[PDB]
């Protein structure tokens, strides 16, 4: 009608921001929307539940592209988008996060001169072997608008010399995101009845990193930690289908009937679980965001953590795992904690001052 | 033992950037070299000349693509040289310039953790609407080394936030290679023989641009200026063949056979004009800097220049086409002025350096 809005999305997350925004885009008419999926149709990486708990649009799009190298899936990507960009013609272009689609998205756009924005724009971890620093560096200085989620962001993009006036702060819409189905599970996860647990009673643990998961010791001193913690306080671990198989082979499977080991479970019921947890403990950085979020206190069973600000406001704490003894302390010692309470990634509305950016 | 060395190209100026460093390669031990052209193998005789008479190797892997829009070439050509990339294991990559062909290589090959160079880095229009800006701009991002042209690039890159130690000013490749056929042309060249002229004695002109070429007031201009001007000293005009028409249909005809009006000249011969030329008279960005090259004072018939530099240190000179008499003018008080002794493009060993760099020999 007066304004087409495409947005371009090739991984989980990136569909959980862009429906995020589209809450707020679809309140005013004549936005017109499109979504470009950069994956095949029915990619198994997501399922029906996936579609109709989080509560994402159907693609008006999908290019059909995954499964190959840095160099296929990209050049692909960029060809098939900007086809959709040519036959669409929209007025913006919004990429998100930092993979492959993110910047075949914005390269595609910006040499057929079409405005582009990037959703979540600025972030840096300084080393350019990620294949996500290439893709977050590149898509920022191709793209006419960035933004940020963090001032850490907005300073990273003026230190690479990128005009103010193109930046603006707006915070994580994976924040909107976590508020929004948060009061879902309230709503509608039944997993504290099923398990029999108690609201505030619980630990919420999740491993699947390689660094933990394949040395033997590692996951020794892992699973000996929280079958300890298990004693004073109910353990819930929905394990990675890939981090039980390195435990089976081990044998260690036996320091697992001591915690209430599950099956990985459904989003909304997972959120449930996060949001409920009197302690979350982790080496995954999305549930370390999800764990502040909520506020609820994270370890984060690592070595090193990516989310430094969130070590610095003592919402998450840095547990090596070195002994069990030494890392089941350290998991009760912080499970009666709490961080400052200092907002680090919006206000829960960055979808709405993205709009308001956009529809200007 | 070796350093692996492939480069990518995809433009004429590239292959000629390559062959200035692969003349520099050669003489050095343990260098494997690779030459990734993106685009076609030729078999006419016109292609044949170039790579002969320009010295420029031959391409291990021609990738066959190009004639698209940005996404199509620029997709293809990724994933094309990922997979020359992911056969030859090279230490370096090479990528010259800012065509879509050079950002392609750099995006590749960074994804693949194999180091690349952006031979001509830091340079910027600062107009994003340029795809040769987004370009060097993401190049230089993706690139590990960045040899810079000038001092106006070194501080590009140091104001977008790149690591001093990346950055290295080498000087302009194309400077190197205009010496080289320089010194080819003086060799072998015979067109000063042929049109019964000598060193300093004639002025050289070439017009390009659609701007001049398809307008009449302009291409007027510049005709019945050229025949003012041969009247005091020669003019040889290689016409390109679309300037030509143009002339005819605009029944401007008569001012070509009053100069020495030619048909387009070989390449060699080309730099035998300029170099010997009093003066150079034109609207090419590549010419200008020749003329800075070979020391020869230059008219720039246009309303501005990529290269301020060349006017601030006086070997160059705008004279936008507005009046014959004065753009006459203007070349005959030009033709006997010279810039200021300096380099701004380096001293033309930018090759030599770009290559101890890589064999990890250190720069002198
Ligand atoms: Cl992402
Ligand atoms: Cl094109
Ligand atoms: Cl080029
Ligand atoms: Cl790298």
């Amino acid at each position: 009608m007066w304004v087409k809005i495409l947005s371009v999305v090739g991984a989980r997350p990136q569909f959980i921001k862009a429906a995020a925004v589209s809450r707020v885009l679809r309140a005013s008419p004549g936005v017109r929307e499109v979504l470009v999926h950069t994956g095949q149709h029915y990619d198994d990486n997501m399922s029906q539940v996936f579609f109709e708990e989080l509560e994402i649009p159907d693609p008006d799009y999908h290019l059909g592209i995954g499964g190959g190298t840095h160099g296929q899936n990209t050049g692909r990507m960029l060809e098939a988008i900007e086809g959709v960009l040519l036959k669409e013609k929209p007025d913006w272009v919004l990429v998100y996060g930092d993979t492959d689609s993110t910047l075949a998205g914005a390269l595609a756009a910006v040499k057929l001169h079409i405005p582009v924005a990037h959703v979540e724009a600025g972030l840096r971890s300084f080393n350019r072997r990620m294949p996500e620093e290439i893709n977050r560096i590149l898509t920022d200085h191709a793209s006419d608008l960035l933004f940020a989620p963090t001032e850490t962001a907005v300073q990273n993009l003026l230190r690479e010399g990128i005009p103010e006036n193109r930046i603006h702060l707006v915070g994580d819409v994976m924040y909107d995101a976590a508020l929004h189905y948060g009061a879902k599970a309230e709503r509608k996860s039944r997993i504290l009845e099923r398990l029999g647990l108690q609201a505030k009673g619980y630990v919420l643990a999740t491993i699947h990193r390689a660094e933990n998961t394949d040395d033997q010791e590692r996951l020794r001193v892992i699973l000996e930690a929280l079958a300890e913690v298990h004693q004073e306080v109910p353990v819930v671990f929905p394990v990675h289908p890939r981090t039980r198989k390195r435990a089976e082979a081990f044998g260690l499977g036996s320091y697992l009937e001591k915690v209430v080991a599950l099956e990985p479970v459904g989003y909304l019921d997972m959120v449930m679980l996060e949001k409920n947890a009197r302690l979350i403990v982790t080496d995954s950085g999305g549930v370390q965001k999800e764990a502040y979020f909520y506020r609820v206190p994270c370890v984060t069973v690592r070595e090193e953590t990516e989310w430094v600000e969130l070590l610095k406001a003592e919402w998450n704490y840095l547990a090596a795992p070195q002994n069990a003894k030494d890392l089941a302390l350290t998991i009760l010692h912080r499970m009666r904690t709490k961080g400052v309470e200092i907002d680090l990634y919006g206000d829960g509305r960055a979808s709405q001052k993205i709009s308001d950016f956009l529809r200007k």
